[PDB]
């Protein structure tokens, strides 16, 4: 335990910091046999580290996305996991939480790495080693197969998940393509087809409380109607603190969220954004002040907004919301850096003359602007200035203004965002089924102030016989599939 | 469109002022469905069948998303400028209209130096014209080039589908 | 005919509900021959299911448009029918 094996950034190689898990992850299937064969000390298997890592979870850190790197990886895994089971079948190495209190596939899903999570996720053995097995077959009866995969600790039930985890805690760039694997997939979707009915209800009461909101802020102050605005008011008053209170709880609760993706979701802080403008607004009514109409039109109008939130939970809607959201973020804030340059530029550029003659336009910097912005909008004065003295410095300012920014820029970044769609194309749908299974895990856990009890899905299938007397149970996930290649291959 | 024809004769009869709706939406409907018997060439049809999966494609999205934005704004703008320091704004259709005149390239982004909120509602108009004429519709235009490029031979398969049924 | 042979949504098989059409849909060309020339009982060919389906029909329903189920439809499809042909040539099996 130095400074050259310990994880970190710079000149290092990590190890897990043991003879053999030196051995093992450096591909030497020799000396790990001699090791845990030779007779005068052997080396016991679940030995761990300092950082509470095990040899299997030496093996996992390793792992990387390449190809050969996740051959060796998962080859070494699947030898060492079964000499251990075939040396001390008593403990499930499998079952080790480190310091993090993390087995090796949590710790696989939370590092980032997919090939050896898959694998772990899939995988099965023969008649021996068959406890072993993440997944099995009941029957081929036919071209048909009927998998049953495990759902020990990759369910949703539990305190901490797979799920959870790599919705929650991953941070890897791509992490949205762990969530598109089988039975991640499968679940999710059973989950979402289940759980449809609480999304479209919020939806309503959603949309009823802005209609709410809207029709009190059209006919609002400049009997029967004082009592339906008074009614009103308060409903939204209400409204508005239940959604700020629901949105302090979940950052109070996912409060180890933020640091890794701020812009996954990017959409709890707009609400709670809209929830704190619109109590702000109706204390500042109370005060008797001039500001309250902004606060509470901006209120109104960030809330109409925000109902894309709700409307991108279907399949032809939520990839064209990412779709917008990826241009914003890709392409159109160098276009408005490089467009605020131009137009300052030339506005001040313009207020300097037309200063001298032989209503003023370009008075100051806000009518140039907004001049400028007229010409980008589609309603350019491009006219020819007879009264000041430099009518021909002015009109070429102008020329060169709308030929550098009206025929560059706005063309050229439509240009861009025609690139920007055409490589998003897949990862628009990895990105949405990420969306919605976040939305799911979120749903699954009650409100604010309700305690949903939780559902836990999957069917308790008695498989095969543990290597001891009385059976084992697990519970698993039925996935049928028809297959040919598979089934003329059983024959 | 034949429904329409007949009943506008029949409510002439009736000698009633909806009449000319009618009669006029009917003859708009016959000149559009003119396109059916167009779209019998190779150079057309293939044009028509690329038309109609645009539509069907994508431009039914941007039609929710638009007028969720414009109902917004609009009723936005309403509830200011109605507190003063020919009312811009007076109703929903005046404010509606504005902002689809900004969309149709005749946006009229003035200083309103008259109500107490010019600020409030200059950027407000900004936002609206940055958050829909720049992104929205432009993004449709690279939306609709993506969707040309994907059915190429598929719109040759459906015309020949189209003139097998015809 | 029961459930789980039906046509229908959820977990099904259907295979014409007949033990030819069982065999040969199965990829199995070896018991098919023994019911077809089996001197005890032949199999007749042109038997059908309660749907009205018949060993050739359940061949066209199974198939898909994967390139090995799609072979292995084919070459079933085209050796029942030289069969049949060399067992009954009198009825077209193909109406
Ligand atoms: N702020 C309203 C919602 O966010 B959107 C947006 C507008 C203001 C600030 C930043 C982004 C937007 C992005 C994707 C879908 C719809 C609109
Ligand atoms: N309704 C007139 C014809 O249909 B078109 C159209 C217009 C109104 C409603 C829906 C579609 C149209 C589509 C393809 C070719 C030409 C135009």
């Amino acid at each position: 335990c130095g400074r050259f094996f310990q994880k970190h950034q710079g000149t290092c190689f990590y190890f897990g910091e043991l003879p053999l898990s030196l051995a093992a992850c450096t591909k030497q299937w020799d000396v790990v046999t001699y090791l845990l064969e030779n007779p005068h000390q052997p080396a016991s298997l679940e030995a761990t580290d300092s950082l509470g890592n095990t040899v299997l979870h030496a093996l996992v850190m390793i792992a990387d996305n390449s190809p050969e790197n996740s051959a060796l990886v998962i080859h070494m895994y699947d030898s060492l996991l079964q000499m251990g089971a075939r040396l001390c079948p008593t403990v499930q190495l499998e079952d080790i939480c480190n310091h993090q209190g993390l087995t090796p596939l949590k710790l696989a899903a939370k590092e980032g790495k997919i090939e050896i999570f898959r694998h772990i996720l899939q995988r099965e053995f023969s008649g021996l080693y068959q406890p072993l097995s993440r997944k099995f077959t009941e029957w081929c009866y036919g071209p048909v197969r009927v998998s049953l995969y495990d759902l020990s600790s990759v369910d949703s039930w539990e305190k901490n998940s797979v799920l959870e985890i790599i919705a929650f805690h991953c941070k890897s760039p791509h992490r949205h393509r762990m969530v598109v694997l089988e039975p991640l997939n499968k679940l999710l979707q059973e989950k979402w087809d289940r759980l449809i009915p609480r999304f479209f209800f919020n939806f309503a009461c959603y949309l009823v409380y802005m209609i709410i909101f809207t029709i009190v802020a059209y006919h609002q102050p400049s009997t029967f109607g004082d009592s339906m605005l008074l009614l009103g008011h308060i409903l939204i008053l209400l409204g508005g603190i239940y959604l700020l209170l629901g949105q302090l709880w979940y950052f109070w609760r996912r409060r180890l969220f933020i640091w890794i993706s701020f812009m996954d979701s990017y959409f709890e802080i707009l609400f709670l954004v809209q929830a704190l403008l619109t109590v702000l607004s109706q204390v500042l009514r109370f005060v008797e002040t001039e500001w309250y109409l902004p606060l509470l039109v901006s209120s109104l109008v960030l809330g109409w907004l925000n109902l894309l939130y709700y409307t991108r939970g279907f399949q032809h809607t939520g990839i064209y919301s990412v779709m917008i959201q990826k241009v914003i973020l890709r392409d159109l804030l160098r276009f408005l850096l490089v467009y605020l340059v131009f137009l300052f530029g030339f506005a001040v550029a313009l207020v300097s003359l037309s200063r001298e003659a032989r209503p003023v336009p370009y008075g100051g910097i806000l009518d140039a602007s907004l001049e400028l912005f007229k010409f980008t909008i589609g309603m350019g004065e491009l006219a020819f200035q007879e009264q000041l003295r430099f009518r021909g410095v002015v009109l070429l300012l102008l020329l060169a203004y709308v030929l550098l920014t009206y025929v560059l820029l706005l063309n050229m970044l439509i240009a861009l965002m025609s690139e920007t769609v055409n490589s998003v194309a897949t990862d628009s749908w990895s990105i949405w089924k990420l969306q919605k299974a976040i939305s799911v895990l979120e749903m699954e856990n009650g409100y604010w102030w309700c305690r949903r009890k939780r559902h836990r899905a999957g069917r308790l299938l008695k498989v095969g016989t543990k290597g001891d007397g009385i059976p084992d149970e697990r519970w698993c996930f039925r996935v049928e599939e028809v297959n040919w290649a598979a089934w003329e291959k059983t024959l």
